């Protein structure tokens, strides 16, 4: 039931979002923003700066003063306000799932059934828990009453990957704003469109001025500027590793700023010789190709019991090579383009590495078509843990099947790794269901499933994979901060 | 490891626990009190009666008032006063051990490693709770500062039953201490001797006179005086259901107290076809036949899947013909004597009823020695739904194989009952395991075990087998009545 | 700003709702509902009986059973729910404050602007709890993994009062509905029209069939058959004290259903010689004169200092002189009439009563109008503890002011009531305030303040005032059951 | 009821702390300690090294692998092992008093009626917290049964401060232990004799080899090779702000562990002109001169109302000089030495750069002893904000009186600083109580009082003074990782 798309929406969002206005940039530099199934440039959107985040922070901070409309509203408010947002955004879904699918290139049917259902479940959710998350009445010792309020942290600086522009978006202004903080956002260079749209729906929801800011800035420049920002109180950053440690390092070289990443990973796919065999095949593909591989928790190594190897490595093939990969408006698209010609490229040199590597490329492994970023499904077979392939994120649709004999060997080698973002296990027996959970080092592990993200579920990885958790209550808790107040009595009493 | 017990202790806390002193009954009347193993009298115990109640009722609430010493004490010194008593038990753990031996008749390794191990487990569980049960700070609309505080409720009349008294006395003391609450407590008359002796250490563990009171009553007369009284704000009895009933009655006639049930149920055992066969003929063993029959949660309907229905019903003939029925100071006796004559009478009664019905009697069915309460382990096979003995509590050593052909139907038959106390499954799968456990109606589940009670895990049944929880976090929910406090603030701020 | 009222809005809600579906009383009954305004009947309205009672619990059973469309239903569907009937009561917000005025007698502003507000509000705010209500993890020892299930409880029966019948059908199905019960209310026999048209709008909001049950009856034939079946697993009772005992009563007798009340009061209030004059007068005029003094925690006792008492009783005398009394659709209209003729003719032998017994009349104390149930203000000064005034809930306008001396002694004075609904403290200094606060045995504090009620902020009382809470997450535990699965695993792991 | 000191007990534990056994350091250095209160060396200690530092890691990491005894222990017994080690504690509570006030030089009475208590009590508390930490049961949407587990980080390397050896290694080492991780522990220079034979009461009380480390490091080589060690999941440090910044960025440039910090600040107090003169004056003094001025949130600031200005600083300075300062475990002394030479001649330059800045010295200002780093207690008036007393932590017996006219002013002048620990307020009215707790942007508030520490009561502080709690069950979360476990189910039911 999906309605007809505009296969070229109109873009007229394409400056700096400060105080409910729109602001050209200082320099008056803009950046183009290039549409991935084809390779032609969309719009041109103004170059965030240095002296444009200085300018948003400092109407963050006017908006977050003592006294302020936003901090006096009430909670209840600012949840009505979360839902009035949740239903403008509704209220435009077919062209919010338009600009995405032109922006991004993930196909149109997933923009709108996935991509902004999960934000409007996200959004309607943190709406809820505007007024829903109370202190508590210490019982201290002594004649006195202490008690516990939880208050926002200040202004958040927020940046957002390119794979879910909407998503990370809304998982971002989700609890930063149920909370009562205002938000500093830095959007990729690579889809910008999106967020302005969404900020122009927040203009329009009756967010008073200066709560939520957007500066889209074309490349590190504006993001370091955010986390080096001395008034910005907290910095939140998903993406690429290297650049969560600069901006780890660059917040506590500046003002010790509180800092929440969420990076990539390599998480494992282990398939038992007692699981379902279609079930597992098949979501073990959804796990890997899923949004062109362009996933954080993509099951990249995918485990299997040498029982079971040669069956799943063929029906593995079968379903890889009928997957279909065209212009992502068409009904029957299955994968679209990649982001960007830099992630194309990436690609490709990780498939010629692992082919030099000496792994058996069983399909795939070229250009899917002459025009744009299209890849062909690969699947790498024979995998060792030696592998290049198997130790760094390709980020692509790659899909590399290792073998393994014993479920205390395979848990020793998915776990010798440096990220710990997911990990999955299929089979049927409770006995080794139970073990294979409570051994693996991952952030979230998923049971004869795959990819099952619910704003309730908290998200988060081990090890280098990032800090802190983005959903559900423990969200919440990274965007407050707990003060203590006790009160001398004269005279206590149980 | 089970240090040499003393097989007749010596017998001398048989009076009225009230103010931290013993005081006679005012009628001067005495109940004796019978060791099962032999049938002879123990000791002379005071009785009970509505006066000595009225005292120790007036004791408790002089003790309540507010700047008592129990009301000024801090939680954290209530936590402490629960581990000394905690420590002054395990002082004498021996003699405790023996004792409850002696009154109840139940082995003495069971009493040494399970039930007082259980005891000093949920005391020092509940000191812990002393000072961690927090309030709220609401976050109300408006210029408003609301709060809520987490208060005693008051007088609380506790009745425990015989099958666990020393158990059943620290699941009631626990909760109720922690929270700050005063105890009139009333005890079986069958096993009176060891709640004296916890109250003697109580007083030596150093509780202000008046907060715990114990008071022997023989019959429904003082368990009705404590129910009705209006000084009493909360009643909780754990026993038959006609009893619970009629106090349930009583305390809504009387002044409205809140009432804690907790009754007995018909707990089903399904086994499925692919379960262990060893693990689970010995669980269900252990799960019927433990302390003799004589549990709230006893698996008395066992449902066998007819796939295996013949191997179940032949090994759990072998393994009921070897259980071994003796003095229960010997240390190869399994299985004591039941608690007194008139459950001997029912048992036996029970066991006549069932083969007149028509279920075929695979093994014991009679007494098991010439002197004592001893019946043999009896397993009834071929048992149907509209048998008497399948669907009231026999509270015996009495089996009864059930057979059941799909799973549908064996919910349906399960759930067909007035009880939802506990339930058990023993399979393999992971899919049939959480079906099973989500669609069972009742309090508690277990999964490939039985009788796993943890003072963490909150313990209750659905139905007509009781209402509220005594276990873990949920059990300081009973005794503790909340009260909101909003304050008007000159301006209020997020 | 509020809308121009319809003063005689068309009726057409006035049978029974039973899915989704309005049919006629079996036995053909019909009972009139009068309006207080003018003492005319407005519409006629089916009398529930038994049998209808058994088919609405029938129709809600079949609802509630095992894999039905509201048992699947995802729990941020059913706030998705609750916020479609919220949007749809906020569509209709004219109308139905409208026909609440028209029905129960109270002002149209009020109508508007504080009942309608405060459902708009309740209904909103357990829409977010649907799908936050967590359950726990417990770590249970051994190598087991427990964890407890939050389950609704069942078919829930509620009568609501008559007072306030939107607020307290809001207050009644907000957590009912948020935790996933089924509903099978009874209002009362005053105004049961609005509860109609919200039913009416529930059927519209797309309600699973069978989920919402109305059943209005004429007496407490229809309450007790309620509180009587035997497939109703909880009964919610709202209103005197005399009718929750009988509920209890016959509920504990019936199949012991799990019972909470919520009763009247006595709520005294409390002025401190240092309080704000002019905000403790008006304050304590609110509190006592709001709804026609038709509150249960309505400030009755009116304790003030002695170094006050005079230019207290002068004001407030002066302040009731002024109110106004008239048609409740006129703007400059404060005081409706009475519900009822049996209220005000109960009402006037109280008055008469008090005049009786002593205390001085300062003004009112008769009829303020020849036609409807109009009564002027009432204020009693130099009224004593052994007065009935001072003792029983006269439940209309009649002021009670009493005179005393120290802080001890109004502390003594208030506690010593059977009622503990609420209590309120008007003072500047701190510790008076937490003093007063800590020592009054009341259900709600307020300071400062009064009828400051917030859906977050629980709300309930002491002693025999009722057992439970209504408001806030402590709502949430009455309409839920604990089920704890605990599970047995190869190894257990911290 | 202080009992007798040994004025010079003996020394013992002097080495490293490593799988409950003591090494020397590699390189076979050694740090001598220095008595403050006469100057000379009490024992010497193994310098620590990085290599030292890898050996504690190295054992740390083997005791807390998969299946080891420390992971496979009941959280119960966690606990039990935590209430052995503080009864252990309390069991030389004289000899561990005694050696505190030998290294630190505090007052013997202040070490055995304060710290000590205050330690015995952080310990039991947490060993609370053992088995009460719950996950949450997710009720997340479709067939899928979501659920979260609270895990131990790691490996936590933790450095303490010297100002509160004891307390400060409490307070570590409780949520760590309580939640099963395990500690490598660097003390300061100064202190480190009480740590040891703390570590070696640890060796006693039973925990298994390698779960507590302790290595004592002369300067900053040992922090930073535990802040920069690739197997620390979890780095906790306490002190100066420069070395928490240092800490933060190498951990940041090493492995992103996550790091909790624990800064000092500037607190202020505010004395209202209706406060309690005697109160206010008394709890000020013992705010600033507690612990020699040693505190991280010591009130050096101290705000007075400019009508109540000069009679308190009267009675301040006529307080401040009837100080006793001498020998420690002189009954009469109240306050001792300074830790070290470096601190004493910090303070003296401060005090001399006070002077020059023009404030009016009114007591003190120099040397209280020939012999011993004893300081007269020194009290500066007129005190404006633009002085380098006023902005910088003196962190010794130095008080600084400041002037306000309006309250507005004072909340203005409190929250501009970077440091925001602790603030408080005292007065009598409620309201101004009220809004100055909530406009003061403080970690912790209090009213009335000061110093008012509850295990309880998280602890912490805003801008740069750290991140993060250390106290009540806030303190858990820092030592937790949460993994989420999602399981498909065959149908899913309320």
């Amino acid at each position: 039931a999906v309605p007809a798309p505009n296969q070229q929406p109109e873009v007229f969002c394409n400056q700096i979002f400060i105080n409910n206005e729109w602001h050209d940039a200082v320099s008056r530099k803009t950046f183009p923003t290039v549409n991935p199934s084809t390779g032609e440039v969309i719009c041109q959107v103004a170059e965030g700066d240095k002296e444009d985040v200085d300018k948003a922070v400092k109407a963050a901070r006017a908006a977050f003063q003592l006294g302020s409309p936003w901090r006096r509203m009430d909670a209840s408010h600012r949840g009505r306000l979360l839902n009035r947002l949740a239903d403008l955004i509704e209220r435009d879904r077919t062209y919010l799932a338009a600009l995405e699918t032109l922006d991004n290139g993930k196909p149109y049917v997933i923009s709108y059934l996935v991509d902004l259902d999960m934000v409007l479940k996200c959004l309607r959710y943190y709406a809820g828990w505007a007024d829903k998350y109370h202190g508590k009445t210490i019982p201290i010792d002594g004649d006195f009453f202490s008690y516990t309020r939880h208050e926002p942290v200040g202004v958040c600086g927020q940046i957002i990957p390119w794979n879910f522009p909407l998503l990370m978006q809304a998982w971002k202004l989700g609890p930063a704003l149920a909370t009562g903080n205002v938000v500093v956002m830095k959007v990729a260079e690579q889809t910008p469109l999106t967020a302005l749209y969404v900020a122009n729906l927040i203009k329009e929801a009756g967010f008073p001025p200066g709560v939520v800011n957007i500066v889209p800035g074309f490349g590190p420049t504006a993001g370091a500027a955010i986390a080096s920002h001395e008034d910005v109180d907290k910095v939140a950053f998903t993406g690429s590793t290297e650049i969560g440690r600069v901006i780890q390092v660059a917040a506590g070289s500046s003002n010790l700023k509180r800092v929440t990443l969420e990076l990539g990973g390599k998480s494992p796919n282990i398939i038992m010789s007692d699981a379902d065999m279609d079930w597992a095949v098949e979501q073990a593909h959804f796990a890997l190709f899923f949004n062109q591989g362009q996933c954080c928790c993509a099951g990249s190594r995918t485990f299997v019991q040498e029982d079971i190897y040669d069956e799943f490595v063929e029906r593995s093939v079968a379903r890889a090579k009928s997957r279909v990969v065209g212009n992502p408006f068409d009904s029957k698209t299955e994968q679209g383009p990649q982001v960007d010609e830099t992630q194309f490229k990436k690609i490709l040199g990780y498939i010629n590495t692992g082919k030099q590597e000496g792994a058996k490329l069983l399909c795939g492994g070229g250009i899917a078509a002459d025009r744009g970023y299209f890849i062909q499904p690969t699947v790498f077979g024979d995998v060792q843990d030696g592998m290049t392939i198997a130790k760094e994120e390709i980020f692509g649709p790659v899909m590399q099947i290792l073998k393994f004999k014993t479920i205390e060997e395979v848990v020793g080698r998915a776990n010798n790794s440096t990220y710990g973002l997911a990990a999955a296990v299929f089979t049927k027996d409770l006995d080794k269901a139970n073990y294979l959970s409570q051994a693996l080092q991952a952030g979230t592990v998923w049971v004869n499933c795959y990819d099952v993200f619910g704003a309730q579920s908290p998200f988060g990885g081990y090890k280098m994979s990032g800090s802190g958790r983005e959903l559900g209550e423990y969200g919440l808790q990274a965007y407050t901060e707990v003060k203590t107040v006790t009160v001398k009595v004269p005279q206590k009493n149980s």
